[PDB]
């Protein structure tokens, strides 16, 4: 038994690592710029408002 | 150890979140429209007084 076949596979450990970890990353910021969005349409939600002024 | 079955995890995190989210937001929804309710009924307790008018 000799390590040069888990170098192989060491590979694809590392390689679906990475790429599971750069989408993630992809995943992630897209999780986190739409949790920016709602939250600026959340507050804009609210201060977006509009009044009757006066008689 | 590999992220792959962090992954299957990950979904689970996500999942559960989106129920509670889910779930949540029409707790939430039903709060606020039970908030709406209860206002509502509650000028409407006040202004719905009835008078006696002159002798």
């Amino acid at each position: 038994f000799s390590g040069l076949e888990a170098a192989i596979v060491l590979i694809a450990f590392v390689v679906v690592a990475a790429v599971f970890s750069y989408v993630m990353l992809g995943a992630g910021f897209f999780a986190t710029q739409k949790s920016q969005e709602v939250t600026y349409s959340g507050m804009k939600q609210a201060t977006s408002n509009l009044i009757l002024d006066g008689m």
